[PDB]
């Protein structure tokens, strides 16, 4: 008997033999772990890290949820599947156009693969916007697909997510978006399909709301973890194979005094080359908002036709918080980006500092608590730990965290 596998993006996934499971704890730097481990509140994470086997894998550049979350579900980075921020700019119309729409999505999902073999697969997103492009390709009409989102959780039908409203099922509230309810809730939502649903294929991903607020070891941050591991202990003692990653880790972004420390990139390119001749774009928003969840470590810029490329990196490289800068072609070949879907450049701020557009009329602040944010190579790093014996499991930098499904299949095959 030759072995059974589904191919997907060139990658063969041998079919699992158990419920394989991958859980994306969105913005998990991997101190988080450490901290509520060393605390005595991670005895099911603690007890798995000891017999599995534990790794730091890199994530996708930019560090954000949307390229990472599907890079993770189709195991390929952005230059395949197309997704490398939140909007695409339309340079010759100035049109900013969503990117959360599943049309923009170019290669299948290992969902859809496993789901056109005859697999049982299950999607479940804390936030909506994320929902509909993890569902792609997925049908619900033979019971053996659920898609759906703890935000969205009540909207829930057969016939569009597999399940008649999620919220009453679980037995659960719709939590508030803010909240590390809307977290837990997709936890107990595994942990529900897993038993009565018993899906081939999992995906589980929540949001960083908790640790964009929180530092590592602080008591929310920490709470957070604690609860999150009983649902780990539920998943394991049920028997899947489970990789445990996340699309980003989490660094503070602020001065001494607490406020935000800000390159405004459109101001640099309005003083040297003229008011709006280049438009600066910020992939960790959409861009009509004016709240500081708006402040990430990575942007592209698009400049004006015939202007000197070269020295306009020169000038950006020489400013101190702005560790890279590259030109389309290079920055997509290092960072795996589709060369149509990025600015002229590209620029990585330095661990402590963020990328801003412009300072006149400015933009708002939001919440007390000092910035933390990610986007760049300084939450490139995450932890990757497998309830399954792996020795020749690879660590960072050649693992990544869209390996997770590769490995979860592996262990449970
Ligand atoms: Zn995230
Ligand atoms: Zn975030």
């Amino acid at each position: 008997m030759s072995k059974i596998s589904v191919t997907v993006n060139g990658r063969r996934y041998p079919w699992p033999r158990v419920p394989a499971i991958a859980v994306c704890l969105d913005g998990c730097e991997p101190a988080y772990l450490d901290a509520a481990i060393d605390a005595g509140l991670m005895p099911a994470l603690k007890r798995i890290k000891e017999r599995g086997a534990v790794r730091l894998a890199h994530s996708v550049i930019p560090s954000f949820a949307n390229p990472n979350n599907l890079s993770i579900a189709t195991g390929s980075p952005p230059a395949v599947h197309g997704i490398c921020g939140n909007y695409l700019y339309e340079p010759s119309t100035g049109e900013e156009v969503m990117m959360n729409d599943p049309k923009f999505l170019r290669a299948p999902t290992i969902f859809q693969a496993f789901y056109d073999a005859g697999a049982r697969v299950a999607v479940v997103t804390a936030k909506d916007k994320l929902r509909a492009l993890l569902g792609k390709g997925l049908r619900f009409d033979e019971g053996r697909a659920v898609c759906f989102s703890s935000e969205k959780s009540d909207k829930a039908t057969r016939a569009e997510h597999g399940i008649d409203n999620a919220s009453a099922w679980l037995g659960r509230p719709v939590p508030e978006v803010y909240s590390a309810a809307l977290s837990e809730f997709v936890f107990a939502a595994g942990v529900k399909l897993l038993r009565e649903f018993r899906p081939d294929i999992m995906y589980l991903t929540t949001t960083d709301y908790v640790q964009h607020k929180y530092a590592p070891g602080v008591p929310e941050a920490n709470s957070f973890y604690e609860m999150f591991d009983r649902y780990l202990a539920e998943l394991d003692g049920l028997g899947a194979a489970i990789v445990v990653t996340a699309d980003h880790g989490m660094k503070p972004k602020h001065k001494a005094d607490g406020s935000p420390d800000v390159i405004y990139v459109q101001d640099l390119l309005d003083e040297w080359l003229g008011k709006d001749a280049a438009r600066v774009i910020l992939p960790i928003t959409d861009p009509y908002v004016v709240h500081h969840g708006a402040l990430g470590s990575f942007a592209t810029a698009y400049l004006p036709d015939g202007c000197d490329r070269s020295e306009i990196m020169a000038r950006l490289k020489a400013i101190q918080g702005v560790d890279v800068v590259l030109g389309r072609e290079e920055a997509c070949r290092r960072f795996e980006l589709p060369e149509d879907r990025i600015g002229d450049i590209v620029l990585v701020s330095s661990e402590n500092k963020t990328l801003g557009t412009s300072e006149h009329r400015h933009d708002l602040a939001a919440l007390d608590e000092p910035l933390r944010s990610h986007g760049g190579l300084t939450e490139q790093e995450v932890p990757f730990i497998v309830n399954r014996v792996l020795p020749e499991l690879p660590n960072a930098p050649r693992l990544r965290n869209f390996d997770a499904f590769f490995y979860a299949v592996t262990a449970a095959a």
